């Protein structure tokens, strides 16, 4: 359905989901969930146990993403690097959490922003990111994300 149907695991240590699903406890409990990044219009801190990232972004054609991608890899690949699990949700879990999963994966392997798309619709079928994040991804495809990798390398 076009929330999904609970929080889907992505990558090891890497799930994305809806705000019910972020609310969760049980849910986060035996997904073993201690860091979650909130990407919606009023992501806040709200549970306890759980490390936030919070990037309070609209679903609007002018919101950029892109500034965000870098905090956002540091806040995951830390958390996975820890052998913890991060839930990366919006309002829906399609569009807004499914970008910055994107960035992720194409930042630990060689992938374009397609095949990062394709990891992703396999663990989350409803994952469909807009046109205006589709341009950010391509954007950095083309002239930021073999930056990032090198970045990654060095610093881990």
């Amino acid at each position: 359905g076009p929330m999904g149907n609970g929080m889907n695991k992505i990558l090891p240590g890497l799930y994305i989901g809806n705000f019910k699903d972020a609310r969760d406890a049980e849910q986060l409990s035996k997904n073993k969930v201690t860091h979650i990044l909130s990407v919606h219009d009023s992501a806040r801190p709200m549970l306890e146990g759980v490390k936030y990232l919070c990037i309070p972004a609209a679903d609007s054609p002018s919101q950029n993403l892109t500034r965000h991608f870098k905090e956002s890899i540091k806040f995951i690949h830390e958390c996975r690097l820890r052998g913890e699990s991060c839930l990366v949700h919006s309002l829906a879990g399609v569009n807004r959490s499914v970008t910055l999963v994107i960035a992720y994966i194409m930042t630990v392997t060689d992938f374009g922003w397609e095949d990062a798309l394709h990891t992703v619709r396999a663990g989350r079928s409803c994952a469909n990111p807009n046109v205006g994040f589709q341009r950010q991804l391509q954007e950095f495809e083309k002239h930021e994300v073999h930056q990032y990798r090198q970045w990654l390398k060095e610093e881990y």
